């Protein structure tokens, strides 16, 4: 009884495996920028279709200043406040940590010890995971930051564009 | 002895599982620079409209 | 090459075209890894079920 | 056990970097904040809402 415990195969591995997780990230980085126009990557296609719709400002130039000003100072605030939150969370993260730890000095049996092991390994697993999430986070606040200035230049085009006809009348 | 010492469930794992630690980041980051008019992300909204009264001179 | 007026044209396609890719980029990702925790969490499920030591090697 | 520790001891360094990877995203926001003030310092010396100006006595 014990060797079949010990030896044969359990079929645990192929287990959660069809989830195809890497179809969230690009598959070839030289078309990453073609997108847009088709091709390249389809999942941030339509995406980038969507987005550049929405960052294309509408209304009186005045709107535009105003809708710009609090896009800037929005994004500063979002910024830090997710850092804030996050590292409470991460502190809290550590606390867990410890107490993990604290489960290791007290394990008896063999089968308890390798379930600890396990248990700590997803744990790790999940720390992997928020390291992700951060740089993901990283890059979204880059492109928000290059979406402001976008808006900011559109604005200045619009001012300055040579296909204004008008001119004040002397009346 | 030896073989219940090495087979069965421990119990470990579902060891400090209820704590939610995703909550503390952003759930969608669609949403994430909406967060202060409300909706987004509650967490940071009420620190984010701290901050920005925080931050008028 | 080609006119100057094709030269912006393309470069300010270019420039808006960047950001949306690094924003839709980032945004497919982060669903990417909230799926991932989705697996993490199914597999310390698997953990509190395990009962010989091949199992749970 | 030492396995275990060991395991315990790379979750705690995730744990810094993670910690790292925050404290440079304040440290960015913080230097957005800082712009931000100084232009804001900016649009209130030039105003066009303002009403003064020097008198002749």
């Amino acid at each position: 009884r014990m060797y079949e415990a010990v030896t044969g195969g359990r079929g645990l591995g192929d287990l959660m495996r069809n989830a195809q997780l890497r179809e969230y990230l690009p598959d070839d980085l030289r078309t990453v920028y073609d997108s847009a126009n088709g091709g390249g990557y389809s999942g941030i296609s339509g995406s980038i279709n969507d987005i550049l719709r929405d960052e294309r400002l509408n209304g009186s130039v005045a709107d535009m200043r105003r809708s710009i000003e609090e896009r800037s100072r929005t994004a500063a605030a979002t910024d830090k406040a997710v850092g804030l939150r996050a590292y409470e969370g991460a502190q809290q993260r550590l606390a867990q940590i410890e107490g993990l730890m604290d489960e290791i000095s007290r394990t008896q049996d063999q089968k308890a010890i390798e379930e600890l092991q396990a248990r700590i390994a997803g744990e790790q697993a999940a720390i992997q995971n928020e390291t992700t999430k951060l740089q993901m986070i990283a890059q979204l606040r880059q492109a928000e930051q290059a979406l402001i200035s976008e808006q900011r230049r559109e604005r200045n085009m619009r001012i300055l564009s040579s296909g204004n006809q008008g001119m004040p009348t002397i009346q």
